[PDB]
């Protein structure tokens, strides 16, 4: 049974408490009595190196078999790579993709150096929800669709959310509360 949520943000130097919807989602989830949504500024925030983010997820964010991991952009990539070798209660991917997009800073992360272990992810995480938008200025839909197909995600496909940089995200709250089994 899930005990907490963790937000792994996108790359970049924005404070996790105010960038996009992270702080709003944390505050909304923590309205549930006793429920923690961990969201911390990441080490190596610009390059988002796998060798730094994945240990941080294990040691400092305590991501385990009772954790719902909410990963956005680089954090979605990290959550997928994390789940190749870690049991995770559930993963909500926001703006997920599969390759370095030809960008050197994506490449520098190290997430895109070897094949995706899709079957291992699915065995380690039976509950994978995905948000994506066809007007994402950074991601081609093909890459978001590849994630949805390879991981058999519950796909919430939008047309007008871009890279999900807005400040509120009620659809995500509903998803997370469903995963927590909060009754209506």
């Amino acid at each position: 049974s899930p005990s907490k949520a963790v937000i792994v943000p996108g790359n970049g130097g924005g404070d996790v408490t105010t960038h996009g919807w992270y702080g709003w989602v944390k505050k909304e989830l923590e309205k549930i009595p006793g429920f923690q949504c961990l969201a911390k500024n990441m080490p190596d925030p610009i390059t988002a190196r796998e060798s730094i983010w994945l240990p941080f997820m294990e040691t400092e964010l305590h991501c385990d078999e009772k954790t719902i991991i909410i990963g956005h952009s680089s954090g979605a990539i990290a959550a997928m790579r994390y789940a190749e070798t870690h049991r995770v209660y559930a993963i909500v991917l926001v703006s997920a993709y599969t390759s370095d997009l030809g960008d050197e800073n994506e490449r520098a992360s190290g997430y895109f150096t070897r094949p995706w272990q899709w079957e291992k992810i699915k065995a380690n995480c039976p509950y994978i929800v995905q948000f994506g938008s066809t007007d994402d200025p950074f991601l081609p839909w093909k890459e978001q669709q590849e994630v949805a197909d390879r991981l058999e995600t519950k796909l919430h496909k939008f047309t007008d959310c871009g890279h999900f940089q807005n400040t509120e995200f009620h659809e995500l709250i509903t998803v997370v509360k469903s995963l927590l089994k909060v009754p209506a």
